[PDB]
């Protein structure tokens, strides 16, 4: 399902040229460093990568205790970092990694801003930083003293990772060097750029991932292709459950009165499957382009449990011209919280794909009920 | 657009599960010390496996000093057997390209241990026809592996003559700045490798994805759709004929009818298919003339076309003489070949299945009429 999607990625779908619609695409330190640069630089995979990372830096320079942030990036190009890998408390732990796992958003907290700026930190008295968050101090009562906090950057500059050493150990009460940063940036400047080939890999993966599930789909809704209303039910079925949307509702373009709908087929998502307010339906067909909408108690184009955001698209057929049916989605819901967001790239890429085929078989379904009504006129 | 670039070893296209169904869901997936780290700095930032070897090709030169200098890119193709390629090779366009264990080169691959070589007209391994008919003298040379860091070998790289006052031997201390540098070479070639067959894994599912749009795009026919179906496996797999059989829809060991089409185009309208239609699984034969048949027809895929369910033969399909591009030659089929009809025999299914029951209809209506 479409949330482990959630990344930037290429189209699923290329046009050329009046685009014609297609798929395929097109010395004794500097010693050890070395030896190091050699232990991550075979691993592709990023867990894997960012544990032998954050196992690397403690060695690296000495402090009391370690970060590691990893920057994110969803599919609408908003950032942020996340860690589950963070020095705590020292011999206390339900888990290590313990379920759990810190989200700062982009350019808050002395790393959010790192990170948005991508220059090192060596602050000597974290409560001189008015971007220190003390919350967490004092609740535990540990002392953050000094922060070395650090960004990791690929080839290009790009940041893709914060990584940062609180308190230095130390029996002169004491800070963190100017070789201290360096030491610790040059093996970080290494990280960023295999961190980011295994980025760039988990990308072509999932972008894989995605192309299956197409594929699936598609010998899905093919199978049989005799009973619209049979043909329907996995379409919607099938996407109300990969899109984890509230509502689908298909309509289909009448064959004769090249107007108005015909039938039409709904499905909440708690399963039940049968067959009242074409407004964009009929938007979508007249216009022939795709309908997005954050939320339309603020959409000043359509006047104003019940309808916040939609996604609403067109089915075309083969040659690819008429306009033979409508998807209407309704009501992305964040994964596990059922909070609602609005549909993404992602969300609108993947159904662009999908009712190529979704038009294909629709499409030859009703070819087939057609002769069936030949047949019933002796 | 063929086949045959994505001939080296892959994801299984398709998992078939506990009972019948395949699925595409695969693969179950979500000091010079210091002169050295600028080295593999450079290096480590490339995943293009081109774009890094031209990489690694200058890196050799600054590394040690001698006259010629190459490096070597092992390879596999579906069956998994290497070879190695190069277009990085001091002559001081064109393409080396080494089997197995051939070579000085091919054997320290093949080995995976380095020669340093104090005169080669010694060697066994050294032959001299090219110094002779070019009037170069090879004398020294340095030929070591690059391996990944599980130990196999993804590379060769070799310098060959050392360049010195006194004349020079390849130092002991030569092999190992070099051994070194090329450790990291290892990881790196063999990560880039990796991203690259990927790249591959989905241009795949593009190709699939798009050849099932050109399909379903109208299945009212059955003539109609094979020729569809023919004309892109033919191009795509580079045969020179498909042959596509329809099982008898009434009942069962028959043949209902048959297109056939040759590479060229649209002229159409005999053992073989029938043995897949009985044992229900894909056929390789090599060479069509030694096995159990007696006998141009020189090598034969044929794959079921499968049903719904996956339990029926709808169908079979056939292809005739796999000839490699650049050439022409004849050729056997392999794990690449079967793998991507394996999959598209899938929605081929599908469509003629469909097809089908829509001329149940036409053939209903044909009983007043």
């Amino acid at each position: 399902s479409a949330s482990e999607f959630d990344r930037p990625l290429r189209p699923i779908v290329v046009k050329d040229s009046e685009g014609t619609v297609s798929f395929l695409s097109d010395g004794d330190q500097s010693s050890r460093l070395l030896e190091l640069v050699k232990d991550i630089s075979s691993h592709l995979d990023v867990t894997a990568l960012c544990h032998k990372i954050f196992l690397h830096i403690h060695g690296l320079i000495s402090a009391d205790r370690y970060s590691l942030f990893l920057v994110c990036e969803d599919s609408s190009n908003d950032k942020f970092l996340i860690s589950r890998l963070f020095d705590v408390a020292e011999g206390s732990t339900l888990e290590e990694v313990s379920n759990n796992c810190i989200r700062l958003e982009w350019n808050k907290g002395i790393v959010g801003h790192v990170a948005a700026l991508g220059e090192p930190l060596n602050i000597k008295d974290a409560y001189e930083d008015p971007r220190f968050n003390a919350e967490v101090d004092q609740i535990t009562g540990y002392k953050t003293q000094s922060i070395l906090c650090m960004p990791i950057k690929n080839h290009r500059e790009e940041v893709v990772g914060v990584a940062q050493a609180i308190n230095k150990k130390s029996g002169n009460g004491g800070t963190f060097t100017e070789k201290d940063e360096k030491d610790f940036a040059a093996y970080l400047a290494f990280c960023g750029i295999v961190l980011h080939n295994a980025q760039l890999y988990e990308t072509s993966l999932l972008e894989n991932k995605r192309n299956q599930v197409l594929l699936d789909l598609a010998s899905l809704i093919f199978e049989e292709q005799q009973s619209l209303e049979v043909i329907l039910k996995k379409i919607a079925a099938t996407i109300i459950s990969f899109m984890q949307v509230q509502k689908c509702t298909i309509f289909i373009v009448d064959e004769d009165c090249s107007d108005s709908f015909s039938s039409v087929f709904h499905m909440e998502c708690e399963e039940l499957e049968k067959s009242i307010n074409y407004m964009y339906a009929q938007y979508v067909k007249n216009t022939m382009e795709p309908l997005n909408i954050p939320d339309v108690s603020k959409d000043k184009r359509f006047p104003w449990q019940c309808i916040r955001s939609l996604l609403c698209t067109p089915i075309k057929n083969g040659k690819k011209n008429k306009v033979i049916g409508v998807c209407q989605l309704v009501n992305k819901m964040e994964e596990n919280t059922g909070k609602v967001k609005p549909f993404n790239r992602n969300d609108e890429q993947f159904l662009e794909a999908f009712v190529i085929f979704c038009g294909l078989g629709i499409q030859n379904t009703q070819m087939y009920e057609a002769v069936e009504r030949a047949m019933a006129k002796r």
